């Protein structure tokens, strides 16, 4: 494509300071296993890909590696195999706008994730945010322009300060895959009714959309994903239009005293002077302390919401086992769907305790309120089927125990994934090397 | 006494600007009936004085008037009559340090509220916060000193900025009346553990303390009251030691050009220049909009928490009615106690949406979590008693209907109060005038 250069090294000794700091996200290499740290999530996501594997994000340099390696994308043997579609590449690589610009959105989104393996081998890079070889910013994905239009803030009419967050909003948002034949597997941001948890809930309910049917409760479930842009808009910094870039890509000075934009996307406290100290006079120790306090508050309510949902899902499973009808279960499943949507949207962003802690805490409160409705209705229904005692919860104290409770063959899944990693990934990179040898 | 002057006019000509702005809290005279606006509260406080009458605070000039007029103090015919004790005067008048200094705490707290009628007639004034005829600040109540010592911040070692909030903390706190024999009727702040909702819950459970037994659920209840200091400490302004005085008693300039401390304690937005604008560049409309949005979020979770509690109380009443035993109800009552403690502390301060919105939202979330646990246990227990259908809630849509549901003879209460107002209060004021003549 004329508009995209997916090879990130092309403009490196033309834009040295930007390339070098961009490459330094490789320094953020630790992989924290969130399922291991919180096995409740295996149960909440039962029947869905996230019950297999879910880790915290690390540096942008690892995006293609991590989508390749997660158990969620499976072990496809050919371009028509594997569980997930092409759309799983969309926020991982500057080869995505290359493919969209050459084949159109309809050509890009067609088919399996495995199909794009040979084509999507460059990780998150310059062409995702920039015009080719230029410092100018751009939106490189058409579905992003559609989403910005939908909330009335098109990129073409946005201020410089607005665009700084919009380039991150290409990826750091809640999304779903459309179902209609002409948009099958297209990425869409569910923003037509607004970006609050309540508006998005109305959107999804209006089209009767579900990401999966829960393996225990049979609830039509919604999955939230990293809603940084939607939740940043709710926090006081976003209300002041303090941009993602102000904290995550701050203006820094070279050893020679030249200012440039720090491209090492990571922890803003690592550049405390240049980030928080730009606008605040408090010490780093104070502001780190405040941030850790909100993380603790959000975590407390997160676990309370999760404990209610775990019990709700097993209680619903027991209700089905005791002969509940679909009509008896319909209002309970609605409550479970909404309760878990609210928990998931509240904490799916690993930055929410910094970006919008009060919104996270409000939303987790509404989660518990819906879970309480579901569980009281379940307690009455279970009693009509003859059970007036608590429903037993199996041992789910570890990720391995939870996945086994669900009947998941983790040994086989890991073995097949390792064989895929060893056999298929070399072939993909060998094909990409051959193709890039043109260009 | 030597160290207190309760007549607030004595130094009016020496300190004209302070006296004049102090007297201007009489401009804040609107009375908002909180029970009328939220009749749920009648049910939540069933069996307690707050089910009778509860209004939003107004100006300091009305403290003695409102404590005289509230149905909560009833209609005493003599100094040993009436529902409430001497300690209800403690945060309403500079006559209180006068009586404490002359009679001791033991002498002051002894007896009924009606006994203090003739002695406590000056409203909140200069000697409550100041040394006599002086600009120096003081703590005028010994139980406040004990509380400050308990949290490790004695007034003697406090900074200027610390002391600005501490004078408000003499009254704007959660408290209880001790029941121990040697301290019976004493005001104490429940801060030994210290000031979060969770620490105070541990404090109260450790001494097996209850304010009343709920009229419906028979739960041993805790009542929260206006925890401004404790919640201010949790908000970001308090963490920065932005004092109550910075927003509510700002430095202003007289018409003659003289700088002084504004003593019109009221809405900080009424002094936007001089309060927020001294630290913030945003417009007043923007900051008002933010505070209004937080008020709405807090109100949304407040109402969800109350709906859960109202149903829990009626469901518990049903369980008792169906023959539940003490042992069956014990874990349910514990959950209701904690759930309502958390609700009440979260919203008992009318400023919590400005002072600490994130803490109010966290605490309201934990309220719903405990109410959930109570209602699920109740649904199972009700089913063991043969009831598998929802418990009916009577019409409680107005203050009047809710009080009638509880069997409250509001007509008699109001008649007896008006009679008390017409007959007793002139006698109290006449005796005080006679006594103050001898000053
Ligand atoms: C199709 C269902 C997929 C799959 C299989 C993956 N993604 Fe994404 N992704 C996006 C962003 C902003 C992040 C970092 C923020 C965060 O994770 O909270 C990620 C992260 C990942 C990972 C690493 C972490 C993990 O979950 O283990 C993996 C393995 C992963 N993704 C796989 C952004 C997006 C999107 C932007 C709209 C899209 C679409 C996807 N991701 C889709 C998928
Ligand atoms: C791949 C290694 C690159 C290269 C070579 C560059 N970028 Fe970026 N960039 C991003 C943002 C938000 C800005 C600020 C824009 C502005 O203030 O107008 C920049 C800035 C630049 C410049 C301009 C000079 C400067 O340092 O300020 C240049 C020359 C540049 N970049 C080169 C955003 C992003 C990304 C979004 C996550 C990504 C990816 C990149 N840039 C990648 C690259
Ligand atoms: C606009 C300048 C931003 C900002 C501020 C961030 N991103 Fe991204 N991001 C994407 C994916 C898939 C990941 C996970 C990577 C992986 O786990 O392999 C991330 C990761 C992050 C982080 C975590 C960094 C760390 O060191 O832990 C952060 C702080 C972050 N992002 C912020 C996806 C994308 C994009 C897809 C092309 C785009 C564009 C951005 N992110 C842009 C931004
Ligand atoms: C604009 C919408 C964004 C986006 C997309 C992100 N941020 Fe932030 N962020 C800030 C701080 C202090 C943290 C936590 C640092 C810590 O944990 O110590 C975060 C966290 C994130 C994450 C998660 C990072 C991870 O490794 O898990 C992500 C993906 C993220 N942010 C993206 C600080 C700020 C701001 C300061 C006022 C601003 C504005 C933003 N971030 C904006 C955004
Ligand atoms: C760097 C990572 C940080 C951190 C840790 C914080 N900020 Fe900011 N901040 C800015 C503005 C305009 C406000 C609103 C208040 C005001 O009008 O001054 C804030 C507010 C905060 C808070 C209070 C909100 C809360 O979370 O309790 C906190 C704790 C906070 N900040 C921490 C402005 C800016 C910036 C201007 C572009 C920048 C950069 C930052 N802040 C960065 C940080
Ligand atoms: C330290 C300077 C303060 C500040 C900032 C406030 N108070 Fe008080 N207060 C007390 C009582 C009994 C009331 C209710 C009076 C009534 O309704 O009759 C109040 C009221 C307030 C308000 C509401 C003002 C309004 O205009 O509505 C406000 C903003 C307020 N207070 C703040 C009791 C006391 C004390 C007991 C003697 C003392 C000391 C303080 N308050 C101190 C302060
Ligand atoms: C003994 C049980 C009583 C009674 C009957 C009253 N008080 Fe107080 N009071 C205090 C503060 C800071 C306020 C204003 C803040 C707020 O109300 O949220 C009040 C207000 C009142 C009112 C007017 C409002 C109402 O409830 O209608 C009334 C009628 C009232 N009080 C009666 C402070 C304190 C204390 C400081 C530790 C103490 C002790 C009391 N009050 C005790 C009582
Ligand atoms: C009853 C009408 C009075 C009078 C005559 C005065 N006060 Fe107050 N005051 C309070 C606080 C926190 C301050 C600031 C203290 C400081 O910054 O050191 C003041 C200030 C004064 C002064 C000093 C001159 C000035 O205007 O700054 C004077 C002479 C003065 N006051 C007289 C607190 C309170 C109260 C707490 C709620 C109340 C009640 C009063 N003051 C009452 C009076
Ligand atoms: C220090 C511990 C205190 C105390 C005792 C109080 N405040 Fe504040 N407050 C602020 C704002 C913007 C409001 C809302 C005004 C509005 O409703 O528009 C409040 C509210 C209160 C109340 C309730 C007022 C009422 O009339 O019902 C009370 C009793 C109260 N405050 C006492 C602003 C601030 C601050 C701004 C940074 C500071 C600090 C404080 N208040 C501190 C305190
Ligand atoms: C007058 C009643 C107000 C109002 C409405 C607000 N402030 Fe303040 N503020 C101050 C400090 C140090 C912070 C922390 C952030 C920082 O370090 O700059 C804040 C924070 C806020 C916020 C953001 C937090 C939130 O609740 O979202 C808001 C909305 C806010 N303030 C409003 C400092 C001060 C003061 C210095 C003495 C004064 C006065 C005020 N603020 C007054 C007000
Ligand atoms: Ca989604
Ligand atoms: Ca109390």
């Amino acid at each position: 494509s004329d508009k995209t250069e997916p090879r990130n090294e092309v403009y490196k000794d033309k834009f040295k300071n930007q390339y070098n700091s961009w490459h330094d996200t490789a320094k953020s290499e630790e992989l924290v296993d969130a399922l291991e740290q919180d096995p409740n999530m295996v149960i909440l996501w039962a029947g869905y890909a996230f019950a297999k594997d879910y880790k915290a994000p690390r540096g942008h340099m690892y995006a293609v590696t991590d989508v390749r390696n997660t158990l969620r994308t499976g072990a496809p043997k050919n371009a028509e195999d594997g569980p997930l579609p092409m759309a799983c590449w969309s926020c991982k690589s500057p080869d995505v706008p290359r493919l969209i610009e050459e084949q159109g959105e309809d050509g890009y989104f067609k088919g399996k994730w495995a199909k794009g393996g040979p084509e999507v081998t460059n990780t998150i890079g310059c062409s995702d945010c920039h015009e080719k070889g230029s410092p100018k910013l751009r939106i490189s994905r058409p579905y992003v322009d559609r989403a910005l239009d939908a909330i009335g803030t098109p990129f073409s009419k946005a201020s410089k300060q607005d665009k700084e967050s919009m380039v991150c909003a290409q990826c750091h948002v809640e999304y779903y895959f459309e179902k209609k034949e002409d948009k099958k597997g297209f990425v869409k941001f569910p923003w037509d009714m607004g970006v609050t948890v309540d508006q998005m809930e109305v959107y999804y309910d209006g089209i009767e959309f579900s990401d999966w049917t829960h393996a225990l409760s049979k609830t039509p479930m919604l999955k939230a994903q990293h809603p940084e842009y939607e939740t940043w808009k709710m926090g006081i910094h976003g209300k002041n239009n303090v941009s993602c870039v102000d904290c995550h890509m701050p203006k820094v000075t070279s050893p020679e005293g030249k200012k440039f934009t720090d491209h090492k996307v990571g922890n803003p406290f690592d550049r405390f002077e240049e980030t928080c100290a730009t606008c605040h006079s408090q010490t780093k120790e104070f502001l780190v302390g405040v941030t850790n306090e909100r993380k603790a508050k959000v975590k407390e309510m997160k676990l309370k919401a999760e404990e209610q949902l775990v019990k709700a899902h097993f209680e619903a499973a027991k209700a089905w086992e005791l002969g509940a009808t679909e009509a008896e279960m319909k209002p309970i499943l609605t409550d479970i769907r909404h309760a878990q949507w609210r928990w998931d949207l509240a904490i799916a962003s690993h930055g929410v305790a910094a970006h919008a802690p009060e919104e996270a805490l409000r939303v987790l409160g509404t989660s518990v309120n819906k879970a309480a409705d579901a569980r009281v209705k379940l307690a009455q229904l279970l009693a009509k089927k003859g059970l007036t005692d608590p429903v037993a919860i199996p041992d789910i104290s570890t990720k391995a125990k939870a996945q086994a409770v669900l009947g998941m063959d983790m040994e086989k899944m890991n073995a097949e994934k390792e064989a895929f990693k060893k056999d298929m990934l070399p072939k993909w990179d060998a094909e990409a090397k051959k193709r890039e040898a043109t260009y």
